[PDB]
């Protein structure tokens, strides 16, 4: 199915498992980070409409609110995590360009810089700035934006 890269829309850097392996463990951080490789590809596996589950290739693993609440709040570590259920689901808004998990709050970089230094962690926040927005694009041209609901 379509795989593509997490791109930070203002900085250009691309969510990221820290350290960047193959197998995370779960609960492993989500972070930017500027490398592209094989082990920062995701996917979307529809779940209902527009929510469903981003989905780590290299893994299997999903993103999740650490935790997993429905209402997460804000400052809340986004981690991977092999478990399926309601409270790891996003929608994609390739639109607004951005993610939002399923409580109504939304991916940022902790500390919402338009910059974020390699290694930031991310994190669930409620507020909207162009600093917490998300391309979705080829691993072969990350500058191309490809559909990541089919």
């Amino acid at each position: 199915m379509t795989t593509f890269l997490i791109k930070h829309k203002a900085s250009g850097k691309f969510l990221h498992p820290y350290g960047g392996s193959s197998n995370p463990a779960n609960n492993t951080k989500l972070v930017l980070h500027s490398d592209i490789h094989e082990r920062m590809y995701f996917q979307f596996d529809v779940v209902d409409e527009r929510w469903g589950y981003i989905k780590h290739v290299a893994s299997g693993k999903i993103v999740h609110p650490y935790g997993g609440q429905a209402n997460p709040p804000n400052e809340t570590n986004m981690v991977l995590h092999q478990d399926r259920h309601d409270r790891a689901l996003f929608a994609m808004d390739f639109f607004n360009d951005n993610i939002m998990h399923k409580g109504g709050k939304y991916i940022h970089p902790k500390g919402g810089s338009p910059n974020p230094p390699n290694n930031t962690e991310t994190v669930i926040h409620g507020d909207k700035h162009a600093a917490m927005e998300f391309i979705f694009v080829s691993p072969k041209n990350k500058d191309k934006r490809v559909l990541v609901y089919a």
